[PDB]
C-alpha cells in the first residue's frame, strides 16, 4: 500500500458539527468583543441600512415564534451588513403590555391577596418587565442573532413614556382625539373598554331567540287589524331589557299572518319553515305606514316605538330588529335619530345594577346578576312571547387578555377619529383615513398580498378607542378644565407634563397634585383642573416606537421612515396598522418603507402549539436537539411566509443539507491547506474544466445573490445546493481528486485547482454567512489560507469579491462550452451504469473510450468521464452511435488505482515520478 504517499490533505475542520457545545462560545465571544458594535464601527460602511424592531412582551421565555422573527430579522441584516452597510437594529420590548399586568393579578388570586397601590403595583409590574427583558435577551442571543442588545429600547424607560406622550400630544394638537359616548366592545372581565387588536374571535354557542312584541291597542286600530305582534330574532336576551324600537327596512312590504305575526315578506318562507310563524298570510302592509307605530315589550312590558333603519338586512332574522341603543352602536345612532332613551343599566363587571329598579326595566330579583348567567332565566319569562328558541355556533369578540367573551356597553371614552378632516403638513386637508389609504400605496409588502390585508382592514376600520381601564401603561394625561369641562391642550401645560416624565417617568401623574403637575403660571388656576385617569391603548404606544426609537434618537437608532419591518401577518391587525395610522397622523406617511411577514409555528399537523392541546416544543429542546446552525437553516431553507411545521422528519432533512454544506466546506479547506500562499500572489494557467467551474461558480453566485435580494432564501439556497451537489461536487472534485491526491506538491495544475476550491469556498462563506453564522466563523478559524485570501480575521472581515481580480484572469476570455461534452457524459454513465448491473465492469476506470465525435477535447472527456483511457484498445465491451467502449489495455496502479500500468502491481509512470521525487 501506497496511501502514506499521497498527498495527506486534511483540515482541523471537523465533520462534525458538535453545535450544542461550539455554538455557546462563539456566541459568548461575540458578546464579550462586542461584535454588533464592531459591524457598525466598520471604516469602510458605504450606504446605510435600519430594521426597526417591533417590540415582544416582556413576559414570559422565548417560544418558537419569537425565535423563528428574530432568526429571518438576523439574515435580513446580516445580508444588508455583509453587502457593506452600516446597519442600524435596536431590539426593543414593549413593558406595559396587557399579559404584564394580567400576569400579576393571576399571581396575587392565586395567592389570594390584591394590590391597590398604584405606585407599588406599577413597580411590581416593571420589576417584572426588568426580569422577563433580561430571560428573553439571552434566550435571542442563544440563536447566534446581532443587534444592539445591549442597548435595546424599552417602553417602561423614562424618555421612552415621554415618548408616547408626545406622539398623543401630536394627534391631540392635529384635532383627532375626541371624548365619544357609544356603546363600545366591554371587557367585564377586566373592567375595561377594548378596540380591535385586543379582541380574539372565538366560535362560541349561543341562545337564539324569535320573539313576539304585541302592537298596543291604539296602534292596532290605527293599522286597522285585530291582531298583530312584530317578532324579532335576537342571540342576546340579555339586552331586552333596554330595547326601545323595532326597526324596519325602509319601504319594504311586512307579511300578516292568521294567528297575528308580522314579520317581513320576504322571509316569511323561511320563517313558517322554521315554524316561528305560520303560513298563512291575511295582509301585508308597507313598513312606511309602521313606522311610529308602537309595541309592548314582554318582558318588562315597556312600549317600543317603530322605527325604521338604515339597511335593515333581510338575510337573516324576521325584518323587524330589536333595538338597545345601550349595547349596540348602531342601536345607539338609531336611538339619537328618533330622541329616544339610551337604556344601560349593566356595569362596569357586566352585572345588571340598580338602574333596572329605578327604571322598571327588569325584575329585581336579577340586580347584581351577570348579563350572560340572566340569559337562562329571561328566556323562561318571556312565557308565550317566545316563539321558538334554537341554541347556534357564531364567531363571537373575547377580551384577548382575559379570554373571556366581551359586551357592548356605552360608556364615554377617548378616540382617535378616521373621518375627520385634519390639516397635512403640506398644508392640505385629509381625513386620516385617506391618508393611511395613501402611505400604504407608497409600502413595498412582502408578499404583495400584505398589502390588501392592511389596506381592507384601514377601509373598514372604526374610530380607535384609547383609552382603557387598567393598572399599568402610561396615562392619557391631560386635565379637564371644570370650568369649560373640556381637555387642556395648551402647548405649555402638555410640555410641562412631557418634560416632567422624561425626568422622572409617569409615576408623577399619580403621586403629584395638580399644582404640582403644572407649570408655574397655572398653578393659580389649579382648583380648576382634574387629572384625566384613562391608561393609553398599549397598542398606541407601540404603534409609538418609530418617534421614540427612530425620530427621538435623531439617526442614531436607524432613520424615519426604516427600511424595514419584518413581523408576523398577524401583525397587519397589529402593530403594522397601529404604527401606520401614528405615522400618517405624525408625518402623513407610514414610518416604514416595507414590510416582510413570516407565519406561524404549527406543529406536525399543522395545527397551532398550546399547552392544552399538548403539542407544544419548546425553543430550548429544539435547540439542544439540533442546535441553532440547523434550525437556523430549517428557517431559511423553507416557505417562513406561510406557517412552518415542526416536525423529525423535516429537521432529518435540514441536517442532511447542513451536513452536505459542511461535509463540502470540510473537503475544501483538506484540498488547499497544504497549497504555498505565494500562489495567492501570481496568476494561473487554468484548465478548460477549472474556467468552466470559475464560469459555472459566477453564474450560480449571481442566482443566489438575487434570490437573497428578495428574500426568497429557498430559492438561493436551492441554486447553492445544486451548484454544490452537481458541478462542484458530482464533476468537478470527482475530475479532480487524482490531482489533489497523487499528483506533486509542486504540479501547477494541481495548485490551479486548489485555487479553484479556493475562490469557490469563498462564495460559500460569502453567501452562507448570514444564515450560518457560526459555522463560517468556525471554517475561517480553521483556514490561515481562506483568511489571507479574504483578508479577514473572522467572518465580520467578509466581502463580496471578484474572483476574476483575485484569480488574475483575462477580461476578454471567452467561456467555456460544455454542452457537447456534458451530453456524452451522460449518455457514457448511462452506459457504464448497464454495464455494472451485468457485472460486466465495476468502475468507469477500467474502461476505455473511444469517441466518435473528433471535435471534442480528450483529456477533457477523460476527466468528465473518469475514464483510464480515451482511444481504440482490444476488448470491446459495447458500442453507441456516440463511441465505443472497451476494457483499458493497462493493469491497475498500486498507488492511484488508475488503469494506466504498463506492469501489473506496479506504480504508473506519473506516480512513479512523483514517488521518487527530490
Ligand atoms: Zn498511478
Amino acid at each position: 500500500e501506497y496511501k502514506d504517499t499521497l498527498n495527506l490533505n486534511t483540515t482541523t475542520f471537523s465533520m462534525k458539527g458538535n453545535l450544542s457545545v461550539n455554538e455557546p462560545k462563539t456566541y459568548a465571544k461575540w458578546q464579550e468583543q462586542q461584535a454588533f458594535k464592531r459591524m457598525q464601527a466598520r471604516k469602510d460602511n458605504h450606504g446605510d441600512f435600519t430594521l426597526h424592531d417591533g417590540p415582544p412582551y416582556a413576559n414570559g421565555h422565548l417560544h418558537l415564534g419569537h425565535a423563528l422573527n428574530k432568526i429571518l430579522k438576523d439574515i435580513v441584516v446580516k445580508r444588508e451588513y455583509f453587502k457593506g452597510k452600516k446597519i442600524y437594529y435596536t431590539p426593543g420590548w414593549d413593558c406595559h403590555g396587557l399579559p404584564i399586568e394580567q400576569q400579576i393579578l393571576e399571581r396575587l388570586e392565586k395567592e389570594k391577596t390584591s394590590l391597590e397601590n398604584p405606585t407599588l403595583f406599577r413597580e411590581k409590574c416593571r420589576d417584572h418587565a426588568k426580569k422577563f427583558l433580561e430571560i428573553q435577551k439571552n434566550e435571542f442571543l442563544q440563536l447566534g442573532v446581532l443587534g444592539d442588545f445591549e442597548d435595546p429600547y424599552k417602553t417602561m424607560d423614562f424618555k421612552f413614556e415621554a415618548s408616547i406622550y408626545r406622539a398623543l400630544v401630536e394627534v391631540a394638537k392635529k384635532g383627532l382625539l375626541k371624548e365619544r359616548h357609544k356603546p363600545i366592545y366591554w371587557s367585564y372581565a377586566c373592567e375595561s373598554a377594548l378596540a380591535e387588536a385586543e379582541v380574539e374571535y372565538k366560535m362560541k354557542k349561543s341562545p337564539s331567540i324569535f320573539v313576539a312584541f304585541g302592537l298596543k291597542k291604539e296602534s292596532l286600530e290605527k293599522l286597522k287589524v285585530k291582531k298583530a305582534s312584530l317578532v324579532i330574532w335576537t342571540t342576546t336576551p340579555w339586552t331586552l331589557y333596554a330595547n326601545v324600537a323595532i326597526a324596519l327596512k325602509k319601504d319594504a312590504v311586512y307579511a300578516l299572518t292568521q294567528k297575528g305575526y308580522l314579520v317581513a315578506k320576504a322571509l316569511h318562507e323561511k320563517l313558517a319553515a322554521l315554524g316561528v310563524v305560520d303560513n298563512e298570510i291575511t295582509h301585508e302592509f308597507n313598513s312606511n305606514d309602521l313606522e311610529y307605530l308602537v309595541a309592548t315589550n314582554p318582558l318588562n312590558q315597556r312600549d317600543s316605538l317603530v322605527a325604521l333603519g338604515e339597511h335593515v338586512g333581510l338575510e337573516d332574522g324576521t325584518g323587524a330588529v330589536h333595538t338597545a341603543p345601550g349595547h349596540g352602536e348602531e342601536d345607539y345612532y338609531l336611538g339619537l335619530r328618533y330622541n329616544l332613551e339610551v337604556l344601560m343599566s349593566v356595569d362596569e363587571k357586566g352585572c345588571y345594577d340598580e338602574g333596572i329598579i329605578h327604571n322598571q326595566l327588569l325584575d329585581e330579583s336579577y340586580l347584581g346578576e351577570h348579563v350572560f348567567k340572566a340569559q337562562k332565566r329571561i328566556i323562561e319569562q318571556l312565557g308565550d312571547s317566545l316563539l321558538l328558541e334554537q341554541e347556534i355556533e357564531h364567531s363571537y369578540p373575547h377580551c384577548w387578555r382575559t379570554h373571556k367573551p366581551v359586551i357592548y356597553r356605552a360608556t364615554t371614552q377617548w378616540f382617535i377619529l378616521m373621518d375627520e378632516p385634519f390639516i397635512q403638513n403640506d398644508g392640505s386637508q385629509k381625513t386620516l383615513r385617506e391618508v393611511a389609504l395613501d402611505a400604504i400605496e407608497k409600502v413595498e409588502f412582502v408578499p404583495s398580498s400584505g398589502k390588501n390585508r392592511l389596506k381592507t382592514m384601514i377601509e373598514n376600520r372604526p374610530d380607535w378607542c384609547l383609552s382603557r381601564q387598567r393598572k399599568w401603561g402610561v396615562p392619557l394625561a391631560f386635565f379637564i378644565d371644570k370650568r369649560t369641562n373640556k381637555p387642556c391642550f395648551e402647548s405649555e401645560v402638555l410640555e410641562h407634563v412631557a418634560n416632567l416624565f422624561e425626568k422622572k417617568g409617569c409615576d408623577v401623574w399619580w403621586e403629584y397634585s395638580v399644582k404640582d403637575l403644572l407649570p408655574p403660571s397655572y398653578q393659580e388656576d389649579a382648583k380648576h383642573y382634574e387629572k384625566i385617569m384613562h391608561i393609553l391603548d398599549v397598542w398606541f404606544d407601540s404603534g409609538s416606537t418609530f418617534k421614540a426609537v427612530l425620530e427621538d434618537y435623531h439617526g442614531e437608532k436607524g432613520q424615519s421612515p426604516s427600511d424595514v419591518i419584518l413581523e408576523g401577518s398577524d401583525q397587519h391587525r397589529g402593530w403594522f396598522q397601529s404604527s401606520l395610522l401614528i405615522g400618517c397622523v405624525l408625518n402623513n406617511q407610514a414610518p416604514f418603507k416595507k414590510v416582510i411577514t413570516h407565519g406561524f409555528i404549527v406543529d406536525e399537523k399543522g395545527e397551532k402549539m398550546s399547552k392544552s392541546k399538548g403539542n407544544v416544543v419548546s425553543l430550548d429542546k429544539l435547540l439542544k436537539t439540533h442546535g441553532s446552525d440547523v434550525v437556523r437553516l430549517w428557517v431559511a431553507f423553507n416557505d417562513y411566509q406561510n406557517d412552518l411545521r415542526v416536525s423529525q422528519t423535516f429537521f432529518t432533512q435540514t441536517e442532511q443539507h447542513y451536513k452536505k454544506f459542511r461535509n463540502t466546506l470540510k473537503f475544501l479547506l483538506a484540498n488547499f491547506s497544504d497549497m504555498d500562499l505565494k500562489n495567492l500572489e501570481r496568476p494561473h494557467n487554468f484548465s478548460p474544466l477549472d474556467h468552466f467551474m470559475l464560469e459555472t461558480l459566477e453564474t450560480i453566485s449571481a442566482g443566489v445573490n438575487s434570490a437573497f435580494e428578495e428574500h426568497d432564501f429557498v430559492k438561493g439556497l436551492n441554486i447553492l445546493m445544486a451548484f454544490v451537489t452537481n458541478e462542484l461536487s458530482g464533476i468537478y472534485l470527482d475530475a479532480c481528486k487524482d490531482s489533489l491526491y497523487c499528483d506533486s506538491k509542486n504540479n501547477e495544475k494541481r495548485q490551479a485547482i486548489q485555487m479553484v476550491l479556493l475562490a469557490t469556498a469563498s462564495k460559500l462563506c460569502y453567501f452562507l454567512a448570514p444564515i450560518l453564522t457560526h459555522t463560517i466563523e468556525e471554517v475561517l478559524e480553521h483556514s490561515q489560507a481562506l483568511r489571507i485570501f479574504l483578508q479577514a480575521k473572522d467572518v465580520f472581515d467578509l466581502k463580496d469579491i471578484s474572483v476574476s481580480e483575485k484569480l488574475h484572469l483575462k477580461e476578454f476570455k471567452k467561456p467555456e462550452n460544455f454542452e457537447a461534452v456534458l451530453a456524452l457524459r451522460s449518455a457514457f454513465n448511462e452506459e457504464l451504469d448497464r454495464l455494472k448491473k451485468e457485472g460486466v465492469i465495476k468502475n468507469s476506470l477500467e474502461c476505455a473510450i473511444e469517441v466518435k465525435e473528433k471535435a471534442l477535447d480528450e483529456n477533457l472527456v477523460e476527466e468528465l468521464l473518469m475514464v483510464s483511457f480515451v482511444g481504440i484498445a482490444k476488448e470491446k465491451l459495447s458500442e453507441t452511435p456516440a463511441f465505443t467502449l472497451f476494457k483499458a489495455p493497462f493493469y491497475k496502479c498500486p498507488r492511484c488505482w488508475r488503469f494506466k500500468s504498463e506492469l501489473e502491481n506496479t506504480p504508473c509512470k506519473r506516480c512513479e515520478q512523483v514517488l521518487k521525487e527530490r
